[PDB]
RNA sequence: UCCAUGCGCAUGACG
RNA sequence: CGUCAUGCGCAUGGA
């Protein structure tokens, strides 16, 4: 079978040239089925070649790889030849560079290939190359813009492919380099706001592909737009406690000759809250990183509250002094700054809780905007919002809400999996799990933080409603904005001529634009090389000392460290030990004689080890250079010890 | 299956 | 350059 689409066929053709063409198309045409038989009609040549023929596929995202190993490859092709959904997660016996050898086709993972790749250039002996491929597949071009991991490959490709011009011109021989196919549903316009600079970069894209042309439908486009079911656009549109946080953030000003030079409720009063943070650190005084800290918590709060129940700045903050009260009572097992700040609150709590009851509320819009969009429904949405615990908080607030459950549709959140601000990440296989639950119905709507805007599998959605998030199928749509729809249309507007415009191009010119910017993009590659390792020049192994950033005292020094796994950092000598207080709530978490905390518990091969986070401590120079914070150790150039667990037996 | 950690990347807003 | 929010990948250790 595997017979092809008249569409998909004209646009494929190029490439059975050994064109190394790229090939966009719109959502739902299954470009995945063009590019399955793309790659048998290579390989297929490559057998009346009598030559090897190798795939690598490459992606963004696991869950791709494995959709692509479920549905699409192996089921067409498993039996003609042999098929591995390689990824960084699943555990392969086997390395890499044996299914190089040892398989004639490959699904994977950008990051993998690029490791293999970087051990041949190091000393790790596994090696593996862009030639050794014939062939090579990418999805999502539009990636390959900024150090990104497309980007990083293909630019080794063409360092070699400009030496195997050199060698050409030079010599008769030249080394071989594979063909380069590039799938994206479009490529995409960034901050064009002329078809000019659009122009500018479709060519870089290419360029850094190495691309022959761009390839698009238009005379078979009717068959496919037919086909095709595409949503219609539109967009639909829809305080007490408030005053008393502000007043106290001004009473904590006024405590602290703080000026915001700045309104309330903006980032920039968090910006500078930062930098005034950063500055009482490097000058070691309090009230000053201390209020500065308790006003942007302020500032998060009111944010919240712009939008959201102030309920939820209360429990933001129920939280937030709560676990303060937790760590000075550990410290205890207060001084005249923190019983300021804490009783400021304390003594408004229950003022501000029962303001809170009050809904005198953009919520309560968006609430009654849903339950008219119910009323049509006769079933299927999907929210979206900019933050995590945004989601969360909608989910609770529509459970609570007695109407949603009168009108018996069933809501439930999604997020993605980082680790990132201290807040839940839904592992990959829940977040399946809600995706295929809410597929069978189970979960009649999805909240989202734009995980559900790409990858996952949703489709047929009656509605796709948004919450300020910067941005349906089935032939039924019912887009709704709640809070740039049209600056995106002339975007896309501004994207589909410059490709037009690409596509009418000399090939000589288009050649030599296309090669001048692989030429940049070496070049900066290489300036990059410069200035990267120039960072990496001192190497001291103890030069600076570790300070608790509250309280500016000397916690650790320059040499008491030792590192593990070469990764972790950590200070035995139990000088150290005596002074850190250990908490846990539900290895462990280490705290300051101040509260400021300071890190975790790590144990590996079964030393126990007070782990630590540089974040929370502001360095010291024994040159008395001015403090410092870097919020990641390689930040500082110096090199710390590798533990020796013959050292400290005992 | 879960936990914790490090590293890199892109996106949007903001300065 | 910094900030914040969001999403992604890789590599670790333990359970
Ligand atoms: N030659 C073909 N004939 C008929 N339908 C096809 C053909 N090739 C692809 N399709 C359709 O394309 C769909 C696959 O789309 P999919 O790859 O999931 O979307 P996208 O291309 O955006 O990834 C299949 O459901 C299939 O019906
Ligand atoms: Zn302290």
């Amino acid at each position: 079978e595997l017979q092809l689409r008249p569409y998909q066929m004209e646009v494929a053709q190029p490439a059975l040239d050994g064109k190394n063409i790229i090939i966009c198309l719109p959502t739902g045409s299954g470009k995945t089925r063009v590019a399955v038989y793309i790659t048998k009609d290579h390989l297929d040549k490559k057998k009346q070649a009598s030559e090897s023929g190798k795939v690598i596929v490459l992606v963004n995202k696991v869950m791709l790889a494995e959709q692509l190993f479920r549905k699409e490859f192996n089921p067409y092709l498993k039996k003609w030849y042999r098929i591995i959904g390689l990824s960084g997660d699943t555990q392969l016996k086997i390395s890499f560079p044996e299914v190089v050898k040892s398989y004639d086709v490959i699904i994977s993972t950008a990051q993998i290939l690029e490791n293999s790749l970087l051990n041949l250039e190091s000393g790790d002996d596994d090696g593996v190359q862009l030639s050794d491929f014939s062939l090579i597949i990418i999805d999502e071009c539009h990636h390959t813009n900024k150090e990104a991991v497309y980007n990083n490959i293909m630019r080794r490709y063409l360092k070699q492919k400009l030496r195997n011009n050199d060698l050409k011109k030079q010599n008769k021989p030249a080394i071989p380099l594979p063909q380069i196919l590039g799938l994206t549903a479009s490529p995409g316009v960034g901050a064009a706001k002329k078809q000019s600079e659009a122009e500018k970069h479709i060519l870089n894209i290419c360029a850094n592909l190495d691309a022959f042309t761009i390839k698009t439908v238009k005379e078979n486009l009717g068959q496919l737009k037919h086909q095709i079911k595409e949503p219609c656009k539109k967009f639909v549109i829809a305080n007490p406690f408030k005053e008393k946080l502000l007043e106290i953030m001004a009473s904590i000003q006024t405590y602290c000759q703080k000026s915001p030079m700045s309104d309330f409720g903006t980032q920039h009063y968090e910006q500078w809250a930062i930098q005034m943070e950063k500055k009482a650190a490097k000058d070691g005084n309090r009230k000053d990183r201390v209020c500065a800290e308790h006003l942007r918590k302020y500032n998060e709060a009111l944010q919240i509250n712009d939008t959201i129940r102030m309920i939820d700045a209360y429990s933001h903050l129920e939280t937030f002094y709560t676990d303060e009260k937790e760590k000075k009572f550990a410290v205890l097992n207060l001084d005249e700054t923190d019983e300021f700040l804490m009783n400021l609150f304390f003594d408004n709590k229950k003022m501000l809780k029962k303001l809170a009851e009050n809904p005198k509320e953009k919520l309560i819009k968006l609430r009654n905007t849903i339950l008219e969009q119910f009323t049509r429904s006769e079933s299927r949405g999907i929210i979206f919002t900019k933050t995590r615990q945004s989601t969360y908080a909608l989910s609770q607030w529509i459970m609570e809400n007695a109407k949603f459950a009168e009108v018996g549709v069933k809501a439930h959140h999604l997020i993605g999996a980082g680790h990132s601000s201290e807040v839940k990440p839904m592992t990959q296989t829940e977040q399946k799990e809600v995706i295929s639950k809410f597929r069978t119905g189970e979960i009649n709507l999805l909240i989202a933080t734009t995980v559900a805007e790409e990858g996952l599998d949703i489709k047929e959605c009656n509605i796709v409603i948004r919450y300020g998030l910067v941005t349906a199928r089935a032939d039924e749509s019912t887009y709704v904005l709640v809070t740039r729809e049209i600056v995106n249309d002339f975007r896309e507007k501004m994207m589909y001529k410059a490709i037009n415009r690409v596509q009418n191009m000399k090939p000589e010119e288009y050649a030599h634009k296309i090669l001048e910017l692989q030429v940049q993009s070496i070049l900066e590659k290489k300036m990059k090389v410069k200035r990267s390792i120039a960072k990496q020049y001192n190497d001291n192994p103890s030069l600076i000392t570790l300070l608790c950033k509250n309280c500016s005292m000397l916690v650790c020094s320059g040499e008491n460290i030792h590192v593990i796994e070469k990764m972790h950092h950590v200070n035995m000598t139990p000088e150290f030990k005596g002074l850190y207080i250990v908490r846990e709530n539900k290895n462990g978490e280490i705290i300051c004689k101040c509260g400021q905390a300071w890190g975790t518990m790590m144990v590996h091969k079964g030393l126990d080890l007070p782990c630590l986070k540089i974040r929370n401590f502001v360095v010291n120079f024994k040159n008395n250079s001015p403090k410092k914070q870097y919020k990641k150790w390689v930040e500082l150039p110096i090199r710390f010890p590798d533990l020796d667990y013959s050292e400290y037996c005992l």
